[PDB]
DNA sequence: AGATAAAC
DNA sequence: GTTTATCT
């Protein structure tokens, strides 16, 4: 039940992987990934109503 | 969960 | 070049 777990980095409640930060900040995996890229705070301008999805990667 | 690779 | 979701 992650209803209420608002991503402390982008306020998104729908996430592909709830990255529970050790400090106690539930941040949607997307924030944890891009954060590792530039190591800065993500503006939720790229957020969306439901979890984004596409042609799932074919089983390799 | 974390890692991988894909797709735009 | 760049970013995230689904994969395992
Ligand atoms: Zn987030």
């Amino acid at each position: 039940k992650r209803a209420g777990t608002v991503c402390s980095n982008c306020q998104t409640s729908t996430t592909t992987l709830w990255r529970r930060s050790p400090m106690g900040d539930p941040v949607c995996n997307a924030c944890g990934l891009y954060y590792k890229l530039h190591q800065v705070n993500r503006p939720l301008t790229m957020r969306k109503d439901g979890i984004q999805t596409r042609n799932r990667k074919v089983s390799s």
